[PDB]
């Protein structure tokens, strides 16, 4: 595969982030719009390219890249979810 | 027109309740399905329909009712999300 891509994490104390994830998620599922679920835990190379992609050393999932063009963070998804440029987003359009 | 209705509430302390219901609410918005926003903390008489439709008395936003039949609770309805199941769930099929 090579497209879209939500970065996550499967262990992390913070509420946000499981909740943001969740809902980017989701709303993807909701959509029927293919992506690639990298979970980043314990694994430091996987969480140092989502944030050379997002260009911010300290990003948090979720971030959303296609290819390895960056798409934003859930701010960002979620303004586009709800202004109805998802597509573009996403780099689908 | 839908007759999906969604009981909210636009004043709560739980960020539970508050994650949960916008949750809801962006996933249709993404799939672009139109429902009545109720807020139920504009009266205690919109929280009883709720709870007479959810069958609970302890019941808590949000919860999805097509007309006069009850779809189900936050849990419910991401199942449904997850099980490509959303438009059997919501009774517009």
């Amino acid at each position: 595969m090579s497209g879209l891509r939500v970065y996550s994490t499967s262990v992390t104390g913070s509420r946000e982030i499981k909740s943001q994830q969740s809902e980017v998620t989701r709303i993807l599922d909701g959509k029927r719009i293919q992506y690639q679920l990298v979970d980043i835990s314990q694994d430091n190379a996987l969480r140092d390219e989502m944030r050379t992609l997002a260009g911010n050393p300290k990003a948090t999932p979720p971030q959303i890249v296609n290819g390895n063009h960056y798409c934003g963070d859930y701010e960002l998804f979620v303004e586009a979810v709800e202004q109805d440029t998802l597509q573009e987003f996403l780099k689908l359009a």
